[PDB]
């Protein structure tokens, strides 16, 4: 029997009887100690419609629910997954590393006694659940791990005997004001920590050997989570000569699906495998059109792959044909051979002499284009990356010519059949720097403290290079040579709505622009400290950076100016840096998950969506919407059922002010070119390139091919991630009382109630956290 109604409503505080009701939430549970708990979180996150505060109410029910049943001291945790026997196989199966171990038992009071369990209640219910599903430790299927250990783990599996480093990443972490990439939480501390994200392998050799070195070095990588880029410009196309003649080659077809194969057989079951290799390839190259099209439903089954992913890696030249009518020749590269392996200027003369000399096979150039713009529209893919705006502005390209990007489209690092680009990521918390005046009334966006941060990720990336552990000795020896790393955001989002600032909008125009120098800024800074400390990376002499130019300079771009450069370049210059490369944003698509943020640099996709199962199909809103609607009185069933059939948009409220709406624009319908211009913006401190994903309503090839064209002429490295669509009819959907669901537009808003900060802008010479006080 009950009087459970107790326990839970123990854990409400900042509540409202009123709003909240602990007695209503016992009823709906109508149907050990530990399964009602589980229900009783269930529920009352399934209430966040009712009201936001369940979602606080039902964090909390999980969170102290997962204390009672897990150990509370961190070092008992480190030693029973040390100890554990393997259940069925009487043998040691241990889930610390021996050094780990050592550390935490030799540092086990300083270490015990820094954690604050309290932050543990830091999770947005599904964040927490997320952690709890792939991510903390587990003994027999049971939790051993709360949060705090798992970042404790992750900090001293970065910084090793470092404890006052750890102890400080600890904290950072545990406060969310940044992460690691998935693969660093889930191995860091563990018996072989493989850490590192993304893998850039190339086609060793075009022949039997070649390839297949290549598909085992893939399924190493593969298996210890991380993925790839695998770029295979120098194979033969259909058709072409082998010794021991009779045979004419198969082509690049039936060697992707021996691929596809592998990838699908790696992923063995229980997920933490990225199964998924991006394959790059020239649009010269005699095989493209059934490369481009791998990933479609319909057509025939042999020619497909649907475990792969096709990236195009663009040449000027090609765009150059597309845009007059030119014609376009398809090569392969046994017949003319050189073309992956140099780029711009030097490509334009050894291509065109070779159609000049009448070898491969001439078409329509905007026959290829629209293929290619009809597998995108279908299936999202294939990427675009283009190749000379890569190797133009890189500061890698004294190691030769990059041939790929990765399996996202953020990293671009030189790789040869004997070296294997690796890269770390971590992404900033962009929503942790805001800060409120004291008063309530005024925000401010702290880049100090942004900077502070960006500084220490730098030297945590930096040191997992050291400690990582690589499953091919490909990626070893490249990382050691050029020692790249990878920041980048999340909750973009989320700190244009708190801060009151339209997606679009001047003010986020040059936020954007602001953050995005200041992390460049910082972790060049931190780089150069390090080289400072343990010399240059090997490969510094004669790089760009050694000579004073930095990424903005190769895109012949004044840097916005809120940072000395003149000064780093100085330093630079005179004591080199440690990492060739520090800038790639990421899709923080597990991440931003965890820490309860927007998915990166993106806008919000949808103002309302499904979260996964648990006894029904759970339907949510957006939460800075949600309340600034009930903080509007304006919050009904109704103003919910007329939400469901706008599919989350609130640009129909006539109800509504303006700013409302303007602020809560969807990605469907913020203009493309806007986000192009954004993110041509940010491009300048970017190292690397950015996962830029594009999203159109009603496509049209069109609307389509501008995008394209006005990327590439933008000079982005990255055209194109994935190309998400929305036919205008999904828009709009079914609700069970349309009529209910009209009179929502009807409800009167207050105003007088809703108060928000309001922006202090910051400038290239004026701070502003610096001059209003924040608050506690």
């Amino acid at each position: 029997f009950d009087k459970i109604t107790a326990r839970i409503s123990r854990l409400c505080y900042g509540l409202d009887p009123k709003h909240i009701d602990a007695v209503k939430v016992t009823q709906r549970i109508i149907s050990t100690t530990i399964e009602l708990d589980n229900l009783a979180a269930e529920t009352c996150a399934y209430m966040t419609t009712v009201h936001p505060d369940y979602a606080t109410l039902a964090a909390r029910i999980a969170i102290s629910n997962l204390h009672k049943q897990t150990t509370k001291q961190f070092s008992k945790v480190v030693e029973d997954l040390y100890r554990y026997v393997n259940a069925a196989t009487g043998k040691p199966a241990p889930m610390i590393s021996d050094d780990v171990y050592n550390i935490v038992m030799e540092n086990k009071d300083k270490l015990n006694s820094a954690i604050v369990y309290d932050r543990d209640f830091q999770y947005s219910y599904f964040g927490f659940k997320t952690l709890e599903r792939s991510y903390l430790l587990r003994i027999n299927g049971q939790v051993a791990e709360r949060p705090q250990h798992l970042i404790m783990r992750v900090a001293l599996g970065i910084h090793g005997r470092d404890i006052e480093a750890a102890l400080e990443t600890y904290n950072l972490m545990s406060l969310k004001y940044f992460t690691h990439a998935s693969p660093t939480l889930f191995n860091a501390g563990t018996p072989k920590p493989q850490m590192s994200s993304c893998f850039l392998v190339a086609m060793k050799e075009d022949s039997i050997e070649g390839i297949y070195d290549t598909l085992k070095e893939c399924a190493l990588i593969s298996k210890t989570a991380g993925g790839i880029g695998l770029h295979i410009h120098n194979i033969r196309s259909t058709g072409s000569y082998i010794a021991g003649t009779n045979g004419t080659s198969n082509g690049l077809i039936p060697m992707i699906r021996v691929f596809n194969n592998t990838a699908r057989y790696v992923d063995q079951g229980g997920n933490k495998r990225p199964g998924a290799f991006a394959l790059y390839l020239e649009p010269w190259h005699a095989d493209i059109f059934d490369f481009i099209d791998i990933r479609k439903n319909h057509g025939k089954e042999e020619i497909r792959a649907r475990d792969l992913f096709p990236a195009l890696w663009i040449p000027d030249l090609f765009m150059k044909r597309v845009e007059e009518n030119g014609t376009w020749t398809l090569f392969s590269p046994t017949s003319a051979p050189g073309l992956s392996d140099c780029y711009g200027d030097e490509f334009e003369a050894l291509y065109t002499r070779y159609e000049k000399e009448g070898r491969g096979k001439t078409i329509k150039a905007q026959k290829l284009w629209y293929s290619i713009l009809e597998a995108q529209t279908e299936t999202g893919t294939p990427f675009v990356v283009y190749k000379d705006a890569c190797n133009r502005k890189s500061n890698q390209k004294n190691l030769g010519v990059i041939k790929s990007s990765n399996l996202c489209c953020e990293i671009v690092e030189y790789s040869a059949p004997d070296e294997t680009a690796v890269c770390n990521l971590a992404s900033v918390a962009l929503p942790a720097f805001i800060e409120t005046s004291e008063d309530g009334k005024t925000s401010t966006y702290n880049f100090k403290k942004l900077h502070e941060i960006a500084k220490v990720v730098t030297r945590n990336l930096n040191r997992v290079i050291d400690r990582n552990y690589y499953p091919v000795e490909e990626a070893r020896k490249s990382n050691m040579r050029h020692r790249p790393i990878a920041l980048g955001v999340q909750g973009l989002a989320d700190t244009f709505m708190l801060l009151r600032l339209p997606f679009d909008s001047e003010e986020a125009r040059l936020l954007n622009i602001q953050i995005f120098e200041t992390i460049y800024h910082a972790s060049m800074e931190a780089s150069c400290e390090l080289a400072q400390k343990d010399g240059p990376y090997e490969t510094f002499q004669g790089s760009p950076a050694s000579q004073g130019i930095l990424q903005f300079d190769m895109w012949d771009q004044k840097p916005y100016g809120m940072w000395d450069w003149d000064t780093l370049r100085k330093d630079i210059m005179k004591h080199g840096v440690r990492n060739s490369l520090t800038m790639a944003p990421m899709p923080t698509a597990s991440t931003s998950q965890i820490l309860g943020y927007n998915e990166c640099f993106e806008p919000v996709t949808s103002n309302m969506y499904s979260r996964r199962v648990l006894s029904g199909e759970f339907q949510v809103v957006n939460p800075y919407l949600l309340r600034d609607l009930v903080d509007l009185g304006i919050w009904d069933e109704g103003m919910k059922q007329y939400l469901i059939t706008q599919n989350g948009s609130i640009q129909g409220l006539p109800n509504v002010p303006q700013e409302l709406k303007d602020l809560y624009k969807t990605v469907w319908e913020i203009s493309q070119k806007t986000i192009i211009n954004m993110a041509a913006d940010r491009s300048v401190y970017i190292d690397q390139s950015h996962s830029l994903n594009l999203f159109l309503r009603a496509p049209t090839m069109g609307k389509l091919t501008s995008m394209h064209f006005y990327g590439w002429k933008k000079g982005l490295k990255t055209g194109m991630y994935y190309l998400r669509t929305q036919a205008a009819s999904a828009a709009i959907q079914f609700t069970i009382d349309q009529k209910i669901a009209d009179q929502a537009t009807e409800n009167v808003a207050d105003i007088s109630n809703l108060k928000r900060p309001s922006y202090m802008p910051s400038s290239a010479s004026y701070a502003a956290s610096d001059f209003v006080p924040a608050a506690v």
